[PDB]
């Protein structure tokens, strides 16, 4: 599993969260694209395989995923508390941060 599996398994994991009936599902499912996005932050994208690791560009794709994993953590919260429609607009706001942070650099 590379970069891009990492990323598309955001995509199907976000649509399991729109699809959930319950704050179990999305749990589930938060719980899979937290680990993608961690995955995903130790990755070098394509475009920044040119840059040093320090780059301000490869720091802006490392935090975008610091900032997305703690947007997840929010939505997990709101799951644990039962608050399964408030997580699924949470995490509709995921790909606010997913599309603005890291998509420029794949």
């Amino acid at each position: 599993a590379d970069l891009e599996d990492n990323w598309e398994t955001l995509n199907d994991n976000l649509k399991v969260i729109e699809k959930a009936d319950n704050a179990a599902q999305v749990k589930d499912a938060l719980t899979k694209m937290r680990a993608a996005a961690l995955d995903a932050q130790k990755a070098t994208p394509p475009k920044l395989e040119d840059k040093s690791p320090d780059s301000p560009e490869m720091k802006d794709f490392r935090h975008g995923f610091d900032i997305l994993v703690g947007q997840i953590d929010d939505a997990l919260k709101l799951a644990n508390e039962g608050k399964v429609k408030e997580a699924q607009a949470a995490a509709e706001q995921l790909k606010t941060t997913r599309n603005a942070y890291i998509q420029k650099y794949l």
